[PDB]
């Protein structure tokens, strides 16, 4: 509860500054607590980002699970990719911080890797279902095609939300990715 | 010349250790020079990685220029993506280091961004040429389609070469990307 306040403070601060320019004293102060009381909840600011990413990742995973318990094929994929556009799009600071943190934090890398393996495995299953039903041609190995498409979405989403040059404009991202997914899944 | 030796030492060391676990004393020693003589050539180890990435990036850019001064459409794109698979594939350590460095080094980010804008702009031009000749349908904005495909290759190449979980196996990468590029460029 003082915990949530640390979390909300970190999320707020990461909007304007990297994690490197946020001190533990910054988190404690925004949360209305002392520095030692902070250390009772988190051993470090990295530990804060980790929890924030865990929440975001689980939120996208739960929304995708919701979707999976149920339009034409283009709209089907668009709704799925939209889960990630919206969830990560709603937590750009955290998303952006956690991506950069993969390169330093072994635990951030593991968290991200676990969830990506999951989303890939789900994409691959649907793609195999589409093949099984005769909707999609048996072209590339489904799991490798799934891997490349999910890596694309990851990089494209995060570049767009960060305003990186180069990037697809946020308002064009969803159409761009959907076109690529549908053509590479259903085409030959 | 003592310069090249620093560069070759860094490249060698980065094979087994991140840049964080390589000290300036490590670079000087492998190069057969003292620590102050090192500082004459580079103000920092980051400056070393920057130069190494510059070389790799320019090498892929020059190979792509070579290719551009000249098979069917699938083989055309496969040869282009192969330029990057092979060039980055031949410098995995540096490539891997420089990707992680984008997140900390403003200059590494600028170098990478400049070259990506260039490769995107070239992909977009060829795609527009393909449309102009009636080989490819006018679907998405060429420059946005180009952006997404090049971001995919970047992320997929680097994940594969790093042995990340998840990744496409290095021996399947080229086929995977080619399939995606050709279907999304020529399909509807
Ligand atoms: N980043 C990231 C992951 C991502 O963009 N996706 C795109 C959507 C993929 C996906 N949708 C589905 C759907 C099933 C039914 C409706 S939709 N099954 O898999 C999950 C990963
Ligand atoms: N990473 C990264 C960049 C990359 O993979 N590509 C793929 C190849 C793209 C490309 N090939 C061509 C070709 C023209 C003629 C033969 S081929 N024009 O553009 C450049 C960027």
């Amino acid at each position: 509860d003082r915990e949530l306040a640390i979390l909300a403070t970190a999320e707020n601060l990461l909007e304007d500054r990297p994690l490197a320019d946020i001190s533990v004293d910054d988190l404690a102060k925004g949360a209305g607590i002392s520095r030692p009381t902070f250390y009772f909840y988190f051993p470090s600011k990295e530990a804060v980002l980790l929890t924030l990413l865990d929440r975001v990742v689980n939120q996208a995973d739960m929304a995708l699970q919701t979707l999976a318990e149920n339009t034409d094929r283009e709209n089907m994929w668009r709704t799925g990719i939209n889960v990630f556009f919206e969830t990560f799009g709603s937590h750009k600071a955290v998303t952006r911080a956690g991506q950069a943190a993969r390169a330093t934090s072994v635990e951030v890398a593991e968290l991200w890797s676990t969830f990506m393996q999951k989303w890939i495995a789900y994409t691959a299953a649907v793609i195999d279902a589409e093949r099984d039903r005769g909707a999609a041609p048996r072209t590339l190995p489904a799991h490798e095609l799934a891997t490349a498409l999910n890596l694309m979405n990851e990089r494209t989403l995060f570049a767009s939300f960060a305003g990186e040059q180069p990037s697809v404009p946020e308002a064009r991202v969803l159409d761009t990715l959907v076109h690529i997914w549908v053509t590479s899944i259903y085409g030959e």
